[PDB]
């Protein structure tokens, strides 16, 4: 399962542990019980605020995204991350270039096409300078500081269902930057495919965001 | 699928697992824009990570356990915050007559006034009386959340535990150690055993370069 | 500042870092930024779900509570704890004995005041058996396993305003066991004194519980 | 307490709760005696009993380059609040490495040229950013052309235990030089507020390699 986001990014599901029944399973222990009834428990827990059972469902994603996007994403402390290093590796020529449609809805002095053009020009000069510094023997950890925030980076993300839901509440929302919204939708799609009952219950009883109720999957 | 019996009626049962040794290898490699490789190389990285103290990669390995243990053991266990728990409720369900009765050998080394067997006998008695009082209150209409307050700390409880490899190793350092209570140690050995079965490379590397305990 | 809870328990403030303005300062370092403007920002943050700024206010409490209460309290992982050790020190003769009014509203085959008695009896026999074992040479970590769940323990609790609010949402609520609700009420009271603005705003826009809305 | 770091950065102590005695009070669970108290701090540090130090909390105000902040924010056991590029107009403040930063590395161009190369690109980037903002492009979009050396500010609230982990990892030669400088500043303040804990830390638990070589 891999989903393309923006111009060069993506969200890919690396691994998953458990399913909706994992949460049903965990929840049952409270009443010395085990695993149509199970589906009803998910709703109950969701609408009543029993979030802990969903912590036993865990996902590991492989994400390709712009650093300005990663910086916001990494603010979610209840999860695990492992990212590409700008200190250790030679960064490749890959940057997020917004399409003219990105400025749809805003009045600008210069054409959307020009805006897209200027971002590219800057990206191009920045990367050349970066390579020139490295070729000259400048340490990678120093040379990379001239690279812009729209530079693509990669990382693994292991997070459980409760934290992922908090993530969707905050990122699969209109107040979050459009770019991370797009990633959140892909995360939602995958979440829905692996835990359909929890997902449906989540949208109907606890989701606090606004876009997942208008945009399918 | 794994089950280890602990104490007289307890147990540690592996319910699920996500990833294996290579899950940490994958996570780690990404820092160099690389992926997996041969076994010799990948296994070398794991020990490398363990040696230098790079533990984040091991967080991508997650375990889900089903544990049955006495409350005094569980209390110490739930002190490990970097994990998830779901436990049997004394407020909601009627508790079963199951308590941890120490065997006479638990007193080995300690010279006692009364024979060990007697200590065992006395523990069972108090437990029996407490439980009868509990059943008595429950059957007379007393709310369960109130009636259970007479139950002793050796009452058995059950819970689910989802924890990743890194937090798990911290658990073993602290609980797979002679400084921890013998009872919790036994559970830690069972946890280590399962960790060994599922992530051989990580475990071995752990024991050789990071494990700070003494019983493993 | 100390508040007694139940028959022998309590909640006392040990220390606190910051106040309503601590949250105001944390948040202002976002837009690169007086009373009305500040208290309004606080109500604004609370109303929209911007909770991180409240993490910069921290409290440390000293709590004396029954273990069954502590087992529920310790489930709140986003915080720090340090409790008395039952295997290191001899436990004192202090247990939570519910008052007859605790069974109020319930129809029981045994008079409430009789239930109170049965609980005391167990406590007494369990504790004596415990001292009997210890004096007999049984190590404390083993002898104490016969003690009941209403045995009082003590601990230090350091938590920030955000986690504290999650705690009040879940514990200062009728779905929580009454005994812990009482402690949560005490926690809320101290929190109100130190952060009136944050507290006021919490009740009005984020508080999900029910009893703080009536007590 | 405010310490200048790099060319435009700084570490400022905003607030602090408790001191060395706070860890002591927590460990004993009560509420003095330097001999015993300090001895206890060292005992706790020597045997790995770290939870008591979580009762000591700091709030810092930091100004640092995004590439430094990104590494810093990887420390999850803490609280943060940073300036927003989506909401605020960014100031013309970037970290420009001085020639000395390249002492020891053999380059095909004079270290001063590297400084100029970096300064020029930073200048171009900021100028395009300003033109984008002026023409009407949304802040959150216009700032994506800004370099990783753009300075940002944030509030950091962390307890002594997590801060000690931070020092282990950052006040070390393996961490990038730029964040090492901040860690030193963090260490000075910590040392100033909790002299007993810091000394005990350096003596028994610290895993880094610079704090035992550089005063305060
Ligand atoms: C021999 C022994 C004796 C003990 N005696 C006592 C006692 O007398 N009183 C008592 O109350 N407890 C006692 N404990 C419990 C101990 O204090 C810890 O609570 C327990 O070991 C859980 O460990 P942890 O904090 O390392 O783990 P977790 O809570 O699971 O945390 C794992 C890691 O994340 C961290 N971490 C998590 N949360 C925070 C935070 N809020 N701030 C900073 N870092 C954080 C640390 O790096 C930690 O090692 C004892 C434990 C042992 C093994
Ligand atoms: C009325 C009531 C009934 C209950 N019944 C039961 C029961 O039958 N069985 C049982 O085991 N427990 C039960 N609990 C305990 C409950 O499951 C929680 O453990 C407890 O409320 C502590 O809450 P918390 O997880 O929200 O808080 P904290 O552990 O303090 O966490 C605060 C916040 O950080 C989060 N968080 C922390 N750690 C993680 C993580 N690892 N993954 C994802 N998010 C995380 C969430 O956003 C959370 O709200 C009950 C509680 C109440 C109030
Ligand atoms: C020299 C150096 C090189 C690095 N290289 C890379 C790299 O190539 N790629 C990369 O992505 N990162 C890299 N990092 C970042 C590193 O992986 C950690 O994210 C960073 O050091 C923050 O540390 P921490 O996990 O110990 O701290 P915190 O996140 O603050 O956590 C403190 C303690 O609580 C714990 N803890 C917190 N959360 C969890 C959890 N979810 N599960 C288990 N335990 C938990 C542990 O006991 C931990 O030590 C590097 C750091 C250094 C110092
Ligand atoms: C529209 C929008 C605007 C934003 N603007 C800003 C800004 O201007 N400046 C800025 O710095 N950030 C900003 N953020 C980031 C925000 O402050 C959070 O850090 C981010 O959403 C991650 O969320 P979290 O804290 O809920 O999640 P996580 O860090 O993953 O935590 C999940 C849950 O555990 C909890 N938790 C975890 N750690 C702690 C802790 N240490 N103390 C108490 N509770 C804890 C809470 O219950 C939390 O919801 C913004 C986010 C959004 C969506
Ligand atoms: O929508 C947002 N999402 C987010 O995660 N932040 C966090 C990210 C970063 O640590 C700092 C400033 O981010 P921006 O430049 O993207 O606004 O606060 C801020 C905003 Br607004
Ligand atoms: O070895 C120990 N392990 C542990 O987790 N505690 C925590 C458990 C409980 O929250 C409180 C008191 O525990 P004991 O009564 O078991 O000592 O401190 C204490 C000790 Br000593
Ligand atoms: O209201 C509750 N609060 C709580 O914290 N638990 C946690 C406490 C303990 O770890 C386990 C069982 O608790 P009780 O016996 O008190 O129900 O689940 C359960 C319930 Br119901
Ligand atoms: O020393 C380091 N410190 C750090 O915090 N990272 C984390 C920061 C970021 O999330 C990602 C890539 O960082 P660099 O570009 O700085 O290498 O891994 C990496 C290295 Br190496």
């Amino acid at each position: 399962m891999k989903i393309d986001i923006l111009d060069k990014g993506f969200v890919e599901l690396v691994d998953v542990m458990g399913n909706d029944l994992s949460a049903v399973r965990a929840a049952r222990v409270s009443f010395d019980m085990g695993l149509e009834r199970d589906r009803h428990l998910i709703e109950y827990l969701m609408k009543h605020g029993h979030e802990t059972p969903f912590e036993h469902i865990v996902f590991t994603f492989h994400v390709k995204a712009p650093i300005f996007v990663a910086r916001q994403w990494f603010r979610h402390r209840i999860a695990s991350y492992n990212e590409l290093s700008g200190r250790y590796s030679k960064l490749s020529y890959e940057f997020y270039i917004p399409s003219p449609e990105r400025l749809e809805g805003y009045k600008t002095t210069i054409p959307p096409e020009r805006v897209t053009e200027k971002i590219s020009e800057i990206v191009d000069k920045a990367y050349r300078t970066y390579l020139e510094l490295i070729e000259s023997g400048v340490p990678r950890e120093v040379a990379r500081i001239v690279l812009p925030l729209n530079l693509y980076t990669r990382f693994f993300w292991t997070v459980n269902a409760r934290s992922l839901m908090n993530f969707l509440n905050l990122r699969a929302d209109s107040h979050a930057q459009w770019e991370i919204q797009q990633y959140a939708l892909a995360i939602a799609r995958i979440f829905k495919e692996k835990c359909p009952w929890t997902f449906e219950a989540f949208l109907k009883y606890a989701y606090k965001g606004d876009i997942l109720k208008e945009v399918q999957v």
